[PDB]
């Protein structure tokens, strides 16, 4: 058959970017497969499928559409004609690419890759589920499906999960200048400072830690960008000042912010170099910052949130239940609601980890755990299985 | 004495308009106190106290300082040379004040009536506690006391707390337009639709249990204006198509959003009206609205923070405990740290309180001990008292 893939562009770094590098070859010796590339911020990776710069046309035709061009999609799947057409974003921008294409004269069968990250995402974007048109929805975990079938879906849901794979690199440590800290035992969150990830609590928790354990060789990691919204150092400052402790600053300095932007390799540098591996976020569709330590046998401290609650454990992690409920309407147009973990339940997960017994033998089972789990050979082959029943 | 007070003018329907309105009669026999007063929307509803327009004074001389007229006060207390001066606000306004009347002519000794709501205000804001000019800190709940202390405060605190007074009023319902409404128990929340008041979990909370028991006959209230941050039919509505509940709609108008502003007669009535006052905010001060609905005997359910904590004893008041704690730093320029209460454990307080022997029982236990609580005549002497420890 002849498929069209709308998604991001093999050039882009991103999230998304990493699986369509992964996903498109390997359907490329499956079906015929042209792909509308979005956000493109260089050439073609691929050498041989045809790929369309959704971007430069964009540019070309005198548009600021953000990128995604949707005014172009209509004249661009009347000339390529498609069995099937695949969107893969989030409910926003499937939401304009199906009302981009509703006056589209080639008759598809539009699949849906939806990015969902919070349950009971706002009514005016159910309707893209209900789609008349859409006969198949891909979902990144099985946590999605019920929500799915909520949001009024009459069609075939599939399970399309990832796989990821970091670079093991010996003596870590030193090569990214951490040669210093070579007794702590290093807590590391990849994760961006944006409210989804919640790094407040991860801050709010170091410094919990650290003023009860005032003494325990230990470094707290993660990473934030210009003038964000939650100001590490000072939530952890107010935290530690709070608590009694002497010694506040030399306290304060156990947490480390990076603030540039690292090139892909010195993020596998930084995740071989330390010990624990950290995420307590409100909202995960999948959690790749997380995943990406379990490869090189690292224990693993995770909210029990969205993918990564059906992604981890035959009692392998430490999985910390969201102890309340609110509303992240606020946070974009998205909407909905996410779980809330206690930061008192992440000291307890701290000092769980500081014993490097401990640290030994969850590193262990992890390791053993994600060696069962399915890679992008595995994926991409359910991928056009699912494609084919939708045919014949 | 001679007293300045900087604080919300006379005809301000606000949280500090009301204690304002209070507070100044009741210390005008004691002492003269002559009232910076701020924000104004109207007529002065003192007769013989004077009241400066500190509002209308900054329109003359072509001002935006928003109503608060920082240019004005310097100039102000030169002019009445008072022995003592009070700044009622939170720290960014007074910290502005203080700025504003750093280069002023006339020594004075300044005391603070800071409101605070959260735990762990920014660090930036600390300096006003130990302010040279800063003679004496009154803050309004026990639980305080400890915070301004951490934050570098060495003069003398004061717990100056809130009185309440509404009228108990014959055949409220009726008055109030819910005339169509007698079988149902009717909980309210007087809160205003900010993040901190938590009406999301609130709504969130209702639409749980009225899918719990569809046929119960109850009724939510609360407020929102124009357009605020949480849409509240929006919330309850998806969360019942979440649960799967059958005759959504009909669900859903159980719950009543009042748009409309209320004047003091009809926030009273309301009060006397309902069955049950609901309480769910992540931060108070002190926590007038469900004080409000003490005094007329009704049962209260409250979020166990800030002044509410400290106020009401467990045994009289259906307390919740924070499950979650998370930064607020976004939320202000003031931010903090604020506790979140669990959706399930404000359904257990419904469920609790759908039952009439209870609401009979936890009525007369509030009354009962809010009645030994101290009035306004109570704590406008306890203030003047402060004010002459201060001075000699
Ligand atoms: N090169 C580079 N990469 C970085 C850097 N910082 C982070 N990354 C990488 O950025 C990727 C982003 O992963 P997520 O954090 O899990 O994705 P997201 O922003 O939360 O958004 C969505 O993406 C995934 C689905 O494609 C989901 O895992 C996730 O839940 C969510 O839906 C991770 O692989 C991380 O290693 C950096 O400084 N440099
Ligand atoms: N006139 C009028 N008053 C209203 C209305 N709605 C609410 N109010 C009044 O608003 C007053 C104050 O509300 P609070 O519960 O105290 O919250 P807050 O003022 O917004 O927040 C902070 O300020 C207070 C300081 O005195 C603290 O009590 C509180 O805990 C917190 O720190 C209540 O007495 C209530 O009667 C209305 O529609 N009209």
């Amino acid at each position: 058959m002849k498929l069209i893939i709308v998604g991001a562009h093999s050039s882009v770094p991103s999230g998304y970017g990493r699986v369509m590098r992964a996903i498109v070859p390997r359907i490329s010796k499956a079906h015929e497969v042209i792909v509308f590339g979005i956000h493109a911020f260089g050439r073609s990776v691929h050498a041989n499928i045809e790929e369309f710069d959704a971007q430069t046309a964009e540019h070309v035709r005198g548009l600021n559409e953000q990128g995604f061009y949707y005014s172009g999609l209509s004249e661009f799947i009347d000339v390529h004609k498609p069995d099937i057409v695949m969107i893969y974003n989030d409910p926003i921008v499937i939401g304009n690419y199906l009302l981009a294409m509703g006056k589209c004269s080639h008759r598809t069968k539009i699949v849906l890759y939806v990015d969902l990250v919070s349950k009971n995402i706002r009514e005016n974007l159910w309707w893209i589920f209900s789609h008349p048109k859409v006969v198949g929805v891909m979902a990144m975990s099985k946590c999605w499906i019920s929500d799915i079938c909520n949001y009024g879906c009459k069609v075939p849901i599939n399970i399309v999960s990832h796989f990821v794979d970091t670079k093991t690199i010996y003596d870590a440590r030193k090569l990214v200048g951490l040669s210093e800290y070579n007794d702590d035992v290093l807590f590391l969150n990849m994760n961006r400072n944006t409210a989804r990830k919640r790094l407040d609590i991860y801050v709010l928790a170091a410094a919990r830690f650290i003023s009860k354990y005032p003494d325990a060789k230990v470094r707290f990691l993660c990473n934030s960008h210009h003038e964000s919204k939650f100001d590490l150092h000072s939530i952890a400052l107010r935290e530690l000042v709070a608590s009694g402790v002497d010694n506040v600053f030399t306290h304060l300095n156990k947490i480390m912010i990076n603030r540039t932007v690292l090139t892909d390799e010195r993020v596998d540098m930084m995740y071989n170099a330390c010990d624990v591996i950290v995420n307590c976020s409100s909202g995960e569709g999948f959690g790749l910052c997380s995943a990406e330590g379990a490869v090189l046998g690292k224990p693993l401290i995770i909210s029990a949130v969205g993918g990564a609650d059906d992604y981890f454990s035959g009692d392998c992690v430490y999985k910390i239940k969201p102890s309340a409920w609110i509303s992240v309407d606020d946070r974009d147009g998205i909407g909905g609601i996410e779980g809330i973990i206690d930061v008192d339940d992440l000291v307890e997960a701290f000092t769980f980890f500081k014993d490097e017994k401990n640290r030994k033998e969850y590193g262990k089972r992890v390791q053993d755990f994600v060696k069962t789990k399915p890679t992008w050979d595995d994926i991409s082959s359910d991928i056009i299985d699912f494609f084919n029943s939708l045919l014949r």
